[PDB]
């Protein structure tokens, strides 16, 4: 109707990951050398895939990660890299630039758990979730426009779940945004899970340039595009590291 693969990759490391500082949207700096190497390893890993569509956070570390992946790709040089602010990392407001532990301290000082707490000038979970839902609606519209009309095999390889799926989007984003996105796919939209992936495993944090994959089936429910099936394939893969 339209079936398409979505590969999701977290940005590479900046200078600030090493120090375990909260980056969010307000720390917008380039990849470290490690970051470059992570992105290059991810690019070699995915080099045999044709990405028909590429969507990227407009934060620099995400842009560069995507550039390096595409620069390593054997098939996707004609693909325009779409910059989408909807893919930006969760904003952590005044907490940005502080070590990650400080966020815990602020939460505790406000009598709230970390899941409940939003620092001044940051986004709530609901706000980020809203950005992913908007991205998704926009994703479905763009994918059906270019590609639409009226069980995954998991071998431990770069093309798992997508060996014979020609329509393939790449999404390059950030750790907290990706975590929230996966949660929406898994919890809200109740996507199928493969091979021993369950609730417990699916919610682990994605490492820098960690790679996840879902297969979407979509159609027109009389003028409204909806997913008739979302199939998880793999989450947070880092073999290339």
């Amino acid at each position: 109707m339209l079936t398409f693969a979505l590969t999701i990759v977290r940005a590479g490391e900046t200078q600030y990951n090493r120090d375990k500082l909260l980056q969010g949207q307000g720390i917008d700096t380039p990849l470290s050398d490690t970051g470059h190497q992570q992105a290059a390893a991810a690019g070699r890993y995915l080099k045999d895939l044709h990405f028909t569509n590429v969507f990227v956070s407009n934060l620099q570390r995400a842009i560069q990660t995507a550039e390096i992946i595409l620069g390593n790709n054997l098939h996707s040089s004609a693909t325009e890299m779409i910059l989408d602010p909807l893919l930006r990392e969760r904003g952590f407001g005044v907490a940005e630039g502080r070590p990650k532990e400080h966020l815990k301290n602020m939460a505790n000082a406000a009598g709230q758990s970390c899941r409940d707490y939003t620092p001044p000038g940051g986004e709530t979970l609901e706000q980020v979730k809203t950005r992913f839902k908007m991205f998704l609606k926009s994703l479905f519209q763009r994918m059906f426009e270019e590609h639409g009309s009226a069980q995954p095999v998991i071998a431990g390889l770069a093309d798992d779940g997508a060996q014979n799926v020609p329509v393939h989007a790449l999404m390059v984003s950030h750790g907290a945004f990706i975590r929230i996105s996966v949660r929406h796919l898994v919890e809200d939209l109740q996507c199928c899970l493969p091979a021993g992936l369950k609730m417990n495993q699916v919610f682990s944090p994605c490492p820098n340039t960690g790679i996840s994959r879902f297969i979407f089936t979509i159609h027109r429910e009389e003028s409204v595009l909806r997913a008739t099936r979302i199939q998880g394939v793999f989450i947070n893969r880092k073999d290339h590291l």
